[PDB]
């Protein structure tokens, strides 16, 4: 049945021989050259942290006053990429043991300035990536040492000559490629500065121009940014022209290290974007996430920036292809999100009516697409309702909800209506009110199909007014009408005219039915699943027709089906339509409007009228 | 006010030395087992290539130096211990090719082997390994790695290492011909000696790896890589299972593309449609290389608007990152793209001949990633490739009926080269617009768009065809004026404006809007009402709005809702209903009395030119007016008032005014 091979069965016969690993040379130069970075540009990111890193160790070393800066310079004609640092530079065993060997890392041995980036020694040789030529000027700081030339083709060999002229710190010449002449040109230079490393920690200067490089605010004290600064900031971060109407600036180090400031724009979000976005640091240098999820995707709203010390770099840069902590951290955001939301609610609850209305169909997007229950309900305390025991206009949460639920009670009772006056004036909420029981009112388009997918709140089940009805034919229909029997058709009456309507409507319906629960209304159409229903519909119902038969309009329908059985027929047909519509259960209503002209006609039938006549005498002459 | 330093100051003083490349063997190691992969469980990966390529090593040797063995990969997993441990049959390796393929980083031995090979060699394009790095990634994952090896020549050996710097080899009895690889797993790795953790690993990267693979005797990857297969030899129902794989879907495709090109690179690949359309309640195209899986979701592949489409690319030469779960920057890599988005938009064009129903209902339920598609790409070009997959409705064509920009510039007047269309939410709408009447009359045919973001669609199309799109853009005559005059009163704030017009017949009114673009941020407003006054409500109306204010009101507000609904402008008629109600219970059942009066002659017949007045017992005149020889109609309530002559024509006497009394019951006196 099973099929091995695996068996424990080696035995090691005599001694060993010891070997320590050694290295193809020719050929790690070639990976780092062709198949280590993924974009050819980073060369220029390599090779600023390096001018960076020089210049901390020359700030550390200052302490034990001269300029401290990086400068690049793009000759586009004689095809050239320059770079000069006014750092610590290198000696000779310095050029040759670290830049000499693939992996050395002198800004390792540097042990006694978290704003080192230097960590693989391998990112020197990414010039190689778009240079056939490399010359290295460095003067190593100190009275004993000379200047110093290093050359290199990229294959093999390297030669050192001792050089004058040569400034204190590193002077880099890269002869472009003929592939890459892209580089020697200024304004793509500049592109790249400012993609990574536009939050380095030194001045850096392109051909004399001092590039405006920006504080990493998320790094800072939180109280020390005033509003401006993250207006300004907001709009760098997100390439936009407003301002953000919510600003969180998050630091933690207790699961796990983070620096973060995430923002809401003040615009409201493009319904084509919608269908159709935060940045992730470390020491300032920009980390890429492209197919990975920092943020849920209901999150994507916000804009702004991560930093996380835990969240390890690849031997290149973008690692951001997985799932380990970075799960947890998206988790971590995701409750400190809600928390922030929720805060704002109390704060300020009209201006987050007003987030609520612009942003709120994510949130009802993360309600219906998460499957983890738990999450589903964080996610629900941000939403807002009206309340049937709430003056209108005043919106609610389920969690005052549940708050003001009676000890025995154990459901979420809720109303979807286009408005408050539909609402409260709905022959659902007319059945309702006969229960002591609150109702929450949702008047936007998806609230129904995101409770839906919500089910439960707190251990309390959701349950819409139009399906409680329903289920309370299963139980006791101790339910009293609105109006005294005097007011209503006598049973034989009732009888005789629900028998009418079930022949004249015979395939539209499963049953007709009284009902005492009605008042304004003359009629409505009951369906145990309703929710579902109008959710089906956007692309029979068994439906229950059931009518009051204190109404007006249906003690007429009883006269009327022995005196005019043809207006008769057209009205019943037309109540039909109209609790149909009024249970958001109709199709196309146009082609009703022709029945309804009709039936308009022959209801509005002058009548005879009382005459003042004068007569005109005619004159004599 | 510039500031540089970079000056041509140095000189080359003496002489120079050369120096060679060196390489700190400890801390390479440290950055393959810790720097290189997102992910630990990518060990796995690796060494199932490196069997696969001793595998396909040996078979190669056996064509020519033929032989009778199995050819297997097995994977055991001891969750007690923590080892995990993976055994080939493959070609094995001797002591020299140990301590030279295994204690050298970079060096590939298999790569040696394929740049020997005959190009047209079979297994020139299944060996995976190039770069001489893979089987570092132990170190990732476990403490110590022990090889055991035997070499298909003429002893065996372990070679055995803790990843620090040094390894041992020692002869070894019992080794099988192959190769065993054992990993002692740190603490924290664990979960590599579960079973169930490693067959995720394994289907996940090495699902299609040609060699059989086990895991504790039982065999996983039953899965033929059908893309690498000739695309005669599949049938419908392996597309459907393989389809379902591939996306994890539980449906069928309704579109099957299998592209092979040996062209701008090596491809294999299947495209599959959906047939279940998607929505807002929510896989993509994987990529892959010699049948290893290189990323889940490709990126660089396919442009943006074909994400729709699931399936799998293989290219055995695109240029592989070194840690295989990237590319690398690319001019092929960008042309594969290009030809990619051709293939596609000419097999779905050609879908549209076989089956034009079929690929309506394609455009219906996708056609909104074609419309992205032309609004985010920057070359006219390509937005005119994606455009002849645009379906619309058209003024010169039935309703419900589409067709293609090509299709229009087919019938288009030979004297003309503009494309006209006018974006509106639907077809009664378009009819009517003003701007549409005009290129009806003497203009002649325009596209009808009634598709969300087909405006900004064909603002970014500019030009299709090197053609330029544009947008083109009874009741007598005074009791209709006098109806008109109430009319606007009644509708202050709806409409900006109210006309008489004769078609109509059976619909009281409708209503008809200037500007598209309005009414869609309407239901995202200036309406124009028009009137039948031939229609029976109409005139209904005009006799109610004095006899019966109220109850004309509601008529008014039904009229006014029911034309909005006949040109869907109300799709939702919930608010009118309890109005609507009140309208029916009240029409089924004024206040105002209906008064007739007559002006006549000595014979009793209605006489024209007499200037009367109205006045009540205040005093107050209530209305002036001359009789024109028919009735006058008034409703009066409750009061006394008066009637008097104030001008008789030429050659009569003037009457003598005539004072009368309307009770609240309804009934008139003459006092
Ligand atoms: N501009 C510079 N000035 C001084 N030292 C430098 C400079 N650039 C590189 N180095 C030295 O060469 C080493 C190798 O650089 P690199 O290959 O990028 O590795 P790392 O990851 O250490 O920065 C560094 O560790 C540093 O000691
Ligand atoms: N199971 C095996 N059987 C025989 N040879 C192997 C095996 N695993 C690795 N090798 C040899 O070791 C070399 C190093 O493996 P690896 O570091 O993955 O580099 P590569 O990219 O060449 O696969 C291979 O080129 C191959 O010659
Ligand atoms: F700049 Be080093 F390679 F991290
Ligand atoms: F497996 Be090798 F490093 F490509
Ligand atoms: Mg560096
Ligand atoms: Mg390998």
């Amino acid at each position: 049945t099973l099929h091995n091979i695996i068996t424990d069965t080696e035995n090691v016969q005599g001694s060993f021989s010891k070997h320590e690993f050694q290295a193809e040379t020719k050929k790690l130069l070639d990976i780092v050259a062709r198949s280590l970075y993924s974009e050819k540009e980073v060369f220029i990111r390599e090779l600023i942290s390096n001018g960076s890193d020089a210049l901390e160790k020359l700030r550390h070393r200052m302490i034990t006053t001269a300029p401290m800066e990086i400068h690049l310079q793009t000759d586009s004609v004689k095809g050239t990429f320059t770079i000069q640092d006014t750092g610590v530079g290198m000696n000779k065993e310095d050029l040759v043991s670290n830049l000499g060997t693939i992996a050395r890392s002198g800004s390792k041995a540097f042990l006694d300035s978290s704003s080192i980036i230097g960590q693989f020694g391998v990112g020197f040789y990414s010039a190689f990536m778009v240079a056939d030529k490399v010359e290295v000027y460095s003067q190593s700081a100190e009275a004993d040492a000379p200047g110093y030339k290093w050359s290199s083709d990229g294959s093999g060999v390297f030669e050192v000559a001792e050089a004058s002229g040569v400034r204190q710190g590193t002077k880099i010449v890269l002869h472009l490629k003929d592939d890459c002449k892209e580089f020697s040109s200024e304004d793509r230079v500049k592109e790249v500065v400012t993609k990574y490393s536009n939050f380095v920690s030194f001045p850096i200067f392109l051909n004399g121009r001092r590039l405006n490089t920006l504080q990493a605010l998320w790094m800072m004290e939180p109280k020390d940014i005033s509003e401006w600064q993250h207006e300004e900031f907001y709009r760098y971060v997100a390439q936009a022209y407003d301002k953000p109407r919510y600003t969180l600036h998050y630091r933690a180090d207790a699961p796990l290290n983070i620096r973060s400031i995430f923002y809401v724009p003040e615009m409201k979000p493009s319904m084509f974007d919608v269908s159709r976005s935060v940045a992730l640091y470390s020491r300032k240098i920009l980390i890429q996430t492209k197919a990975t999820d920092i943020l849920p995707k209901w999150l994507r709203f916000l804009r702004g920036v991560v930093d996380s010390e835990d969240i390890p770099l690849n031997l290149s840069a973008e690692l951001l292809q997985e799932s380990a902590l970075i799960r947890k951290l998206r988790d971590v955001l995701q409750q400190r999100v809600i928390r922030f939301l929720l805060d704002q609610s109390k704060k300020d609850p009209e201006k987050y009516a007003r987030f609520f209305e612009d942003y709120g169909l994510f949130m009802r997007e993360g309600i219906v697409t998460t499957g983890e229950q738990s999450v589903k309900e964080d996610i629900a305390k941000l939403l807002r309702f009206e309340s049937s025991a709430l003056p209108a206009g005043q919106q609610t949460s389920l969690m005052e909800y549940s708050s003001r639920m009676k000890a025995g009670t154990r459901n979420i009772y809720y109303l979807c209506a286009p408005n408050r006056h539909l609402a409260e004036h709905s022959p659902y909420f007319e059945a309702m009110k006969q229960k002591d029981m609150e109702v929450l009112f949702c008047f936007e388009q998806f609230d129904e199909l995101t409770l839906l997918h919500l089910r439960e709140f707190d251990r309390k089940k959701l349950i819409s007014a139009e399906t409680d009805i329903v289920v309370d034919h299963y139980k006791e229909e101790k339910f009293q009408d609105s109006k005294p029997a005097s007011e209503r058709l006598s049973s034989e009456q009732a009888e005789d005219l629900l028998a009418w309507m079930r022949n004249a409507l015979v395939q539209r319906v499963t049953n007709i039915k009284v009902t005492p629960r009605l008042d304004t209304h003359p009629a409505m159409i009951t369906v145990l699943e309703m929710g579902a229903a109008r959710h089906f519909l956007r692309t029979i119902l068994q439906p229950t027709l059931e009518i009051n038969t204190g109404h007006d309009l249906i003690k007429k329908l009883h006269a009327l089906k022995d005196s005019n059985p043809e207006l008769a027929q057209l009205l019943l047909e037309q109540i039909y339509d109209n609790a149909m519509i009024a249970a958001g259960l109709n199709e196309d209503p146009r082609p009703m409007i022709s029945r309804l002209n009709q039936l308009l006609t022959r209801a509005l039938e002058s009548g005879s009228s009382a005459h003042i006549v004068m007569v005109d005498a005619y004159k004599p002459t």
